C-alpha cells in the first residue's frame, strides 16, 4: 500500500489523501481514516480495490486554530497496517522576504532594505495592501517603525541611517500582517577597530611535480582593507623525508615565494605538502600563523565520469561522458588520448571539447555485465571507471520527461521510463499544496510508458508532478514542475559579453513582462565570505519559486507532501553597488548602465522580478564577474603630526598587469603645506620612482613637514607606463599645536528698536604670557544667536562627551533649534531638515543608556539616575513633536520609574553614582533634584498632565522648604519650577533669587556666582522672561551671550541646554521684526563693512581676520539684532599644571624603542568637606607617529573603575571616564606602538580634569625617546648635516 497526502493544512481548502493499493494478495483493501487541540475528529471507513488507487476528500472548516494535527490510516479486518502522519497547520496564505543590501554595517553607513509580499500563486496578494514593519537594535530598542508600509507590486522598500555611535550588534527587521509576524530579519552592526589582521596563503600557479617547486602568494590584511607590513617566515615539510623547506621575506600587504625541492617524485599522481606562515606586524610584533595543505599534480587535468544514471540497463544505449577539469575546477579544453570500452569493443581517439567533456553512447548487449571505461594519454595519464548493470534490489529507477510543452487546455504528455518492466505506477499533480489529481497506471508489462494528462485550470499557473512506482521492495520516484510559460514571468538578467573593468562603465540587458518591477543588487563575496553561516537573499528567494526545505533531501518533504508504505517497502533518494530598482518597460525588455567602481574584487549580481498579474520571476543563477584595477596606490598616514615635526608618509603600490613597471609617484605640495625635507620650499612636487612587479606590494615614502596648521592635504598620484595606468589619492593629515589650544569668545549683542547708532571699542591685549607665538584673532558678525550653533550642530562642544548625560548634546540643541525656529516660524527649510536628521541620529543614539529598568544611566550599563530620567524623558517628549520615531511606551515606562523614586513628603533623592554634585547632592534637602524633576515634567504638557502627583506633591515639598533656600543654584532651578507651575510663591521665589545677584556695572552684566554660574544664570533668565522682566533681564542677557563657547554653545552640557533656552526664549521676545543695520568694523588703517537687511537671515557668514593689531572699533547703525563676537587662537607653552588634582606620569620599561608603557595616576585633592569631584576625565595623548592597540588599557586600580574607555583620533587620543575621584590613588598603565616614524618630536601630555567644573584639572607633559632625523630618512633625501 502506498498512502500520500499534502503535509500542510488551511483553513478552507480541500484536503485531499491519496491511496494505492498495488497488493495483488487480496481482492481489496479495508481501512480506517482518523484525521485529528480537539478541533477537528473526522473519521472515513473507506474501501481501496486492488490495483487501483481512492482519493479521499476533506473539507477543512473554517474556524481552525493552531494545534496539534494527525492523520492515521489503520488497516481493518485481516490485514495489519498502521501508518501515522503529522499535519502542520498554516495560518496565512502568503509569504514574506526580507532583502538586505550587506549582512555587516559599520557606524556610517546606511542599511537598505526591501520587503517581498507574496501569495500562494507567488504574485503580490490582491488583499495585503500595505504591511507593519519595524526595526530594532540589540537590545530591542525601536529605531524605525513603518505602521503602514505600501506594498508597490509587493515590494516595500526603505532605509535606516546608522548612528555614528550606534548599538552593536544583532539588529532585527520585522515585518507584520495583521498583527501577525510574517517575516524577520537580521543584520550586524560591527566595529572596525579589529585591528588583528588575517593572513592568506595560495599558490599563484597551481603546483605540478615537473616544476620541482612551489610557487606562493603570501596576503596580509586589516579587516577594512589596508596591508600590512612584516616579516614572513614559510615553512614546507616533507615527512617521508624528514624534511623542512625554510624560507623568509619582508611582505607589503602581498609577497611571492618560491620554495624549491629536491629530488621531487610523487608515489601518486597528487600529494599534499603542509605549509605553515608566520606573519610578524612590523614594530608591534603582533604575530598571525597561517596553515594550510598544498597539493602538488602530476597533471594538469582531472577526469571524472559522468553518469546519466548509477547503473547501466543491459540492452539499452547507456550515455555518459569523461568530464575534464583543471585543479581549479574550470574545463580542461583540448584534451587527448584514447578511449576505450573493451567489453563492447568500443574504441575512440579524440580531444575533450569546449566544454571539457567526451561524450560517449555506449551499446550494452544483455550479454555485458559491466562496461569498463579505460582513458590513457601519451603523457602517462590513465583513468579508468567500471560501470554495472542494474540490480533490481538496489539500482532501480523511474524516470520522468517531460515529451511536449506545456499550454492551458491541451494534453501533457511524458515518456515515463523504469528499469523495472512496470505492472504499474502511479501519478500524482499538485498544485498550491494540494493534490488536485493523481491516477493508477497499469502498463503491460513495460519499460516506457506514454502518460498523456489533460491540464486542468486548478494546475495553473504552476503545478508538479510526482510519478512513483515499488521496484523490488523499494519505491522509486521522479518529479518535474509544470510550468505554464504563458502564464510565467519570464524575467532574465543578462551582462555584456566582455571583461568588465573597474571605472569603467557597463550595460545591463534585462527582459520579462511589461509592467513587472525589477528588484537588482550586488554583493561582493569578500561580504559574503565572512559571514555566509545565516541565511542568504538568493536562497529564500530561489526556494519560494520552488517548494519547502537537515539529513538528506526529501522530494515529499519539498513537494509539501508526506509518503508513508508498508513497514517492508524503503522509499528510494565598500559602498552597496547596484541597488536598484528598475520596471521592464513597452518592448519587454530594459537596459540599464552602470559605472564600476573602482575596486579589486569579485561581484554576486542578483535580479528578481514580480509583475501584478504575472508574479515572480527568478533568474536561474546569480551572475559572476571579477573587477581588478590594473594598478593602484595605498596610503599608510598617522592622524596627526605637528608642525616642525619631519615625517615619513609612506604609501605601498600594487601592480596587476602580467609584467615588472616602473611606477613614478608624485607628491604636491598644496597651498604651501608641505615641506619636501632637503629641497626648496617654493617646490610644488617631488616625484620618485620604483620598480614594481605584479602581484608584489612595494613600499615608496617621503620625508616632509607641514608648514601649516590645520588639515594638511596628502596629494599624490602614481603611474607606471608613460600614464597608460593611473591611480590617485586625496587624503589628510591634522597638523596640530604644542598645547591644546583654548579658545576664548568675547561677544556683545545689540538690540535695537528704533534706528539707533553706537559704537563699540574693544581691547584686545589681555592674551599673553611667556610665550603665546602669535595668537590669531577673528571678528564675526552674527544676525542670530542659532547661526553658529545650527552651522556647528553636530560638532558643538571642544570636550568629549560619551556619558548619558554628556551625549544629549546630540539631541537637545537640536530641539532648541526646531522649537525656536518654529516660535518665529521661520521657513528656512534647509535648517529645519538639518536639526530634524541629526535628532533621529540623537535618538538612537540615546538609547545606548536606556537600562532594563526603563531607566535612563550615566554608563551604557548601570542603575538609573533620577536626573538623567527626567532629562531624557521629558526631553524625548518634547520632541515627538519633530519625528515619529519615538517609542511612546519606552518614555512612558521611563517617567513612571521616575516617578516610582518620589518620596512622601515629595522630594527627589539620587541614584546611581554621583557624577554632577550640585544637582544631586543630598547637602541642602534636595531642593536642586526635586526643583529640576518638577521644571522637567512642568515644560511639557503631556508629562505635565500624565504626572499631576508628582507636581503636586513636588510643590509642597518646595513650598515646605522655601525659607531654608539659601543657594542660587537651588533656587534658580526652584523658582522656574515655580514660574512654569504658577506656584503662590513664584513672585517671592523670583525677588529672593534677584536679591542673590551680582553686577559689573563697567560691563553692564548681572549674573549669579555660584559653582555653576552658568546654569544658575540661566535658570535665572528664564523666570525673567517667564515675568516679561525684559528690561532687567538684558543685563542678564549680555553676562550670558559673553561665556559662550566659540561654536554658540557653552563650553559644557548643562551649561548648553540651559544657557541656549535661556537666551533664545529671551532673544524670541526682545528682538525687532525686522533686521535693517550697517556695520563698519574699524581698526588699525582699515575699514571693513558689512550690511544685514534680512530678517530670514541665518546661514550667512561674516567672518573676518585682523591680524596682530592692539584695539578694535565697531560702529553700529540702524534696527534689528546680532552679536558681534571676537574670536582668540591662543598659542600658549605647554607646561605642567595643576589645579586641585594631583597627575604623575611615569614610562616604563619597556625594552623595545617602539613600544610605549605610560603609567598614569591621578587624585583629587580634597579640600573641607569637598571630598570628591564630579565626573571626571583622564585624555591621554600621545607623541607623533603612536598608536594604541585594541585593548590599550592595563593595571587598573580597582577601587574606582574606569567606567569607559573611549579611543579616538586614529588611535591617538584615549579617554578615560570615572564616575567621581577623591585622593584614592586612581592609576592605570597605556600601551602604545610607534607606528610611523617622526623624528624632531614635540612632547606630549596627559589631563585630568572635573567635567562640571573645568577650573579644576592637571596637566602633565611627557616625551618619548627622540628619534634622530639621520635614521628616519632614505640615502636620497638626507640633509646637509648628516652621515
Ligand atoms: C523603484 O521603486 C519605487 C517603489 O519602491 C518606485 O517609486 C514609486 O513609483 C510609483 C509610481 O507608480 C509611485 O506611486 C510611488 O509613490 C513611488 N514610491 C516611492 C516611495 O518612491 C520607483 O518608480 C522605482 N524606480 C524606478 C525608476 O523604476
Ligand atoms: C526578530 O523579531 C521577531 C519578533 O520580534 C523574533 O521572532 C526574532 O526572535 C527576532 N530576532 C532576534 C535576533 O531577536
Ligand atoms: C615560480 O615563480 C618564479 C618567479 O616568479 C617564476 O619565474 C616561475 O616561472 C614560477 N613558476 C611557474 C610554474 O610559474
Ligand atoms: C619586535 O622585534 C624587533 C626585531 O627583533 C625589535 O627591534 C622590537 O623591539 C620588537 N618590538 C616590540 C614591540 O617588542
Ligand atoms: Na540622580
Ligand atoms: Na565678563
Ligand atoms: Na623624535
Amino acid at each position: 500500500l502506498l498512502v500520500v497526502g499534502p503535509k500542510f493544512i488551511r483553513a478552507n481548502q480541500e484536503y485531499t489523501l491519496v491511496i494505492s493499493n498495488f497488493n495483488s494478495q487480496l481482492s481489496k483493501v479495508d481501512l480506517l481514516l482518523k484525521l485529528e487541540l480537539s478541533v477537528l475528529n473526522v473519521t472515513k471507513m473507506v474501501d481501496v480495490r486492488r490495483n487501483m488507487n481512492r482519493m479521499i476528500n476533506f473539507n477543512m472548516p473554517e474556524d481552525l486554530t493552531a494545534g496539534n494535527y494527525k492523520i492515521t490510516i489503520d488497516g481493518q479486518r485481516g490485514f495489519s497496517f498502521h501508518k501515522e502522519a503529522e499535519l502542520v497547520y498554516l495560518s496565512k496564505s502568503i509569504s514574506g522576504l526580507i532583502q538586505v543590501d550587506k549582512p555587516v554595517f559599520k557606524p556610517g553607513d546606511t542599511v537598505n532594505f526591501r520587503v517581498i509580499v507574496l501569495d500562494t500563486e507567488l504574485k503580490p496578494p490582491a488583499r495585503v495592501k500595505s504591511v507593519y514593519v519595524t526595526i530594532r537594535d540589540p537590545q530591542r530598542n525601536v529605531i524605525r517603525k513603518w505602521s503602514t508600509a505600501k506594498l508597490y507590486a509587493g515590494v516595500f522598500e526603505s532605509d535606516l541611517q546608522i548612528a555614528p555611535t550606534p548599538m552593536l550588534g544583532v539588529w532585527n527587521i520585522s515585518v507584520e500582517v495583521e498583527g501577525e509576524e510574517l517575516v524577520s530579519k537580521t543584520f550586524e552592526v560591527k566595529e572596525y577597530v579589529l585591528s588583528t589582521f588575517d593572513v592568506q596563503v595560495m599558490p599563484s600557479v597551481i603546483p605540478l611535480e615537473e616544476h620541482q617547486a612551489v610557487n606562493l602568494t603570501i596576503e596580509a590584511n586589516y579587516h577594512f582593507g589596508k596591508p600590512v607590513q612584516g616579516v614572513a617566515k614559510v615553512e614546507l615539510y616533507l615527512d617521508d623525508d624528514k624534511l623542512k623547506l625554510k624560507k623568509e621575506l619582508t611582505v607589503y600587504g602581498k609577497g611571492q615565494v618560491e620554495l624549491r625541492f629536491d629530488n621531487f617524485a610523487m608515489d601518486a599522481d597528487q600529494q599534499d605538502v603542509p605549509v605553515k606562515v608566520s606573519f610578524v606586524e612590523q614594530y608591534t610584533n603582533r604575530t598571525v600563523v597561517k596553515q594550510s595543505q598544498i597539493t602538488v599534480y602530476r597533471y594538469a587535468y582531472r577526469v571524472e565520469l559522468i553518469k546519466e544514471s548509477p547503473q547501466f540497463r543491459p540492452g539499452l544505449p547507456f550515455k555518459c561522458a569523461l568530464q575534464f577539469t583543471h585543479h581549479d575546477g574550470t574545463p580542461a579544453k583540448g584534451i587527448s588520448g584514447k578511449v576505450e570500452v573493451s567489453d563492447v569493443r568500443f574504441e575512440t581517439t579524440t580531444t575533450s571539447d569546449n566544454d571539457g567533456l567526451i561524450k560517449l553512447e555506449l551499446q550494452p548487449s544483455e550479454g555485458t555485465e559491466q562496461l569498463s571505461i579505460h582513458f590513457n594519454a601519451v603523457d602517462g595519464f590513465f583513468f579508468y571507471e567500471d560501470v554495472n548493470k542494474v540490480e533490481t534490489v538496489t539500482d532501480a529507477y523511474i524516470k520522468l520527461e517531460l515529451k511536449s510543452p506545456i499550454k492551458r487546455n491541451k494534453l501533457m504528455r511524458f515518456m515515463v521510463t523504469c528499469t523495472e518492466r512496470m505492472t504499474f505506477f502511479v501519478y500524482y499533480v499538485m498544485s498550491k499544496g494540494n493534490i488536485i489529481d493523481a491516477g493508477f497506471m497499469r502498463p503491460n508489462k513495460q519499460p516506457k510508458y506514454l502518460l498523456q494528462l489533460n491540464a486542468t485550470e486548478k494546475m495553473i499557473p504552476r503545478a508538479k508532478i510526482l510519478i512513483a512506482t515499488v521496484a523490488g521492495r523499494t519505491v522509486v520516484y521522479d518529479f518535474a514542475d509544470l510550468a505554464f510559460q504563458e502564464l510565467r514571468n519570464n524575467f532574465d538578467l543578462s551582462i555584456d559579453e566582455q571583461e568588465i573593468k573597474p571605472g569603467r562603465q557597463i550595460e545591463l540587458s534585462m527582459s520579462g513582462r511589461p509592467g513587472a518591477y525589477v528588484g537588482l543588487a550586488a554583493y561582493d563575496k569578500a561580504l559574503l565570505l565572512f559571514n555566509k553561516n545565516h541565511d542568504l537573499f538568493w536562497e529564500d528567494i530561489g526556494q519560494v519559486f520552488d517548494g519547502f526545505h537537515e539529513n538528506e533531501f526529501d522530494i515529499f518533504h519539498s513537494l509539501g507532501l508526506f509518503a508513508r508504505t508498508l513497514d517492508d517497502i524503503l522509499f528510494d533518494s565598500q559602498e552597496s553597488w547596484l541597488w536598484k530598482n528598475v520596471s521592464i518597460g513597452r518592448s519587454g525588455s530594459r537596459k540599464l548602465i552602470e559605472v564600476v567602481p573602482d575596486t579589486t574584487t569579485s561581484w554576486y549580481l542578483t535580479g528578481f522580478s514580480i509583475d501584478p498579474v504575472y508574479g515572480l520571476g527568478i533568474i536561474k543563477k546569480p551572475i559572476q564577474f571579477t573587477t581588478v584595477q590594473p594598478f593602484y596606490i595605498v596610503e599608510n598616514l598617522p592622524y596627526s603630526i605637528k608642525r616642525g615635526e619631519a615625517v615619513v608618509l609612506q604609501f605601498t603600490l600594487f601592480n596587476n598587469l602580467g609584467a615588472e613597471y616602473i611606477a613614478d609617484v608624485t607628491l604636491y605640495n598644496v597651498a604651501n603645506q608641505t615641506e619636501f625635507v632637503g629641497r626648496p620650499n617654493t617646490d610644488l612636487s617631488y616625484t620618485k620612482s620604483v620598480s614594481v612587479p605584479p602581484k608584489v606590494g612595494v613600499p615608496i615614502s617621503f620625508l616632509i613637514k607641514a608648514r601649516k596648521l590645520g588639515e594638511m592635504a596628502v596629494r599624490v598620484k602614481a603611474s607606471i607606463m608613460l600614464g597608460h595606468e593611473t591611480d590617485a589619492l586625496e587624503k589628510v593629515i591634522r597638523v596640530m599645536p604644542e598645547s591644546l589650544v583654548q579658545p576664548r569668545m568675547d561677544t556683545r549683542f545689540f538690540c535695537f528698536d528704533d534706528h539707533k547708532n553706537q559704537t563699540f571699542p574693544i581691547n584686545l591685549d589681555i592674551n599673553k604670557k611667556a610665550d603665546s607665538g602669535s595668537t590669531k584673532i577673528e571678528f564675526r558678525l552674527n544676525p542670530n544667536l542659532l547661526t553658529t550653533v545650527i552651522k556647528n550642530l553636530d560638532h558643538l562642544l571642544g570636550v568629549p562627551t560619551g556619558c548619558g548625560e554628556q551625549n544629549m548634546v546630540k539631541f537637545v540643541p537640536n530641539i532648541l533649534v526646531l522649537d525656536y525656529l518654529h516660535a518665529i516660524g521661520s521657513k528656512e527649510q534647509h535648517l529645519i531638515d538639518k536639526a530634524t536628521n541629526l535628532l533621529r541620529q540623537g535618538y538612537q543614539n540615546q538609547m545606548r543608556y536606556r537600562q532594563t529598568d526603563g531607566s535612563f544611566g550615566l554608563w551604557e550599563t548601570t542603575n538609573g539616575s533620577v536626573f538623567l530620567t527626567a532629562f531624557v524623558g521629558t526631553s524625548m517628549q518634547t520632541a515627538v513633536k519633530y519625528i515619529s520615531d519615538i517609542d511612546a511606551a519606552m518614555v512612558e515606562k521611563a517617567l513612571d520609574w521616575l516617578a516610582s523614586k518620589q518620596h512622601f513628603s515629595g522630594r527627589f533623592d539620587k541614584a546611581g553614582a554621583e557624577y554632577h554634585k550640585e544637582m544631586q547632592g543630598g547637602l541642602r534637602n534636595g531642593v536642586a533634584l526635586t526643583s529640576y524633576v518638577l521644571m522637567a515634567l512642568l515644560e511639557n504638557d503631556i508629562a505635565k498632565a500624565k504626572h499631576a502627583e508628582v507636581i503636586q506633591k513636588g510643590m509642597t515639598y518646595l513650598s515646605n522648604q522655601f525659607g531654608s533656600i539659601n543657594n542660587a543654584y537651588d533656587l534658580s532651578i526652584a523658582t522656574y519650577a515655580m514660574m512654569l507651575n504658577g506656584h503662590t510663591m513664584k513672585e517671592e521665589a523670583l525677588n529672593k533669587l534677584i536679591d542673590m545677584s551680582f553686577i559689573d556695572a563697567d560691563k553692564n552684566e548681572r549674573f549669579w556666582n555660584t559653582t555653576n554660574p552658568i546654569e544658575t544664570t540661566a535658570y535665572a533668565l528664564l523666570s525673567f522672561v517667564m515675568a516679561e522682566k525684559y528690561t532687567d533681564g538684558i543685563p542678564v542677557m549680555n553676562w550670558l551671550v559673553n561665556q559662550r563657547y566659540v561654536t554658540g554653545s557653552f563650553p559644557s552640557t548643562q551649561d548648553t541646554f540651559v544657557g541656549l533656552k535661556a537666551l533664545t526664549k529671551m532673544a524670541e521676545k526682545i528682538s525687532p521684526s525686522r533686521n535693517d543695520y550697517t556695520v563698519q568694523l574699524k581698526y588699525k588703517k582699515s575699514a571693513k563693512y558689512f550690511k544685514i537687511n534680512s530678517e530670514q537671515i541665518d546661514v550667512e557668514n561674516f567672518v573676518d581676520i585682523p591680524e596682530d593689531t592692539k584695539k578694535l572699533e565697531i560702529n553700529v547703525g540702524g534696527i534689528g539684532f546680532g552679536l558681534l563676537e571676537v574670536v582668540y587662537q591662543f598659542n600658549l607653552n605647554l607646561v605642567n599644571f595643576e589645579n586641585r588634582f594631583q597627575l604623575d606620569l611615569e614610562k616604563q620599561n619597556t625594552g623595545s624603542d617602539y613600544e610605549l608603557r605610560l603609567k598614569v595616576c591621578a587624585s583629587y585633592i580634597p579640600q573641607l568637606t569637598d571630598r570628591r569631584s564630579n565626573m571626571a576625565l583622564i585624555e591621554v595623548t600621545l607623541p607623533s607617529g603612536y598608536v594604541v592597540d585594541r585593548n590599550p588599557i592595563s593595571e587598573q586600580t580597582k577601587v574606582n573603575p574606569i567606567q569607559k574607555t573611549e579611543i579616538r583620533y586614529g588611535g591617538t587620543s584615549v579617554v578615560l571616564y570615572y564616575d567621581n575621584m577623591g585622593s584614592e590613588r586612581n592609576c592605570f598603565t597605556l600601551t602604545a606602538y610607534r607606528r610611523f616614524k617622526v623624528a624632531l618630536k614635540r612632547p606630549a601630555y596627559v589631563v585630568v580634569y572635573d567635567y562640571y567644573n573645568t577650573n579644576l584639572n592637571a596637566i602633565k607633559v611627557y616625551e618619548v625617546d627622540k628619534q634622530n632625523l639621520c635614521e628616519i630618512c632614505d640615502e636620497e633625501d638626507c640633509p646637509a648635516e648628516c652621515g
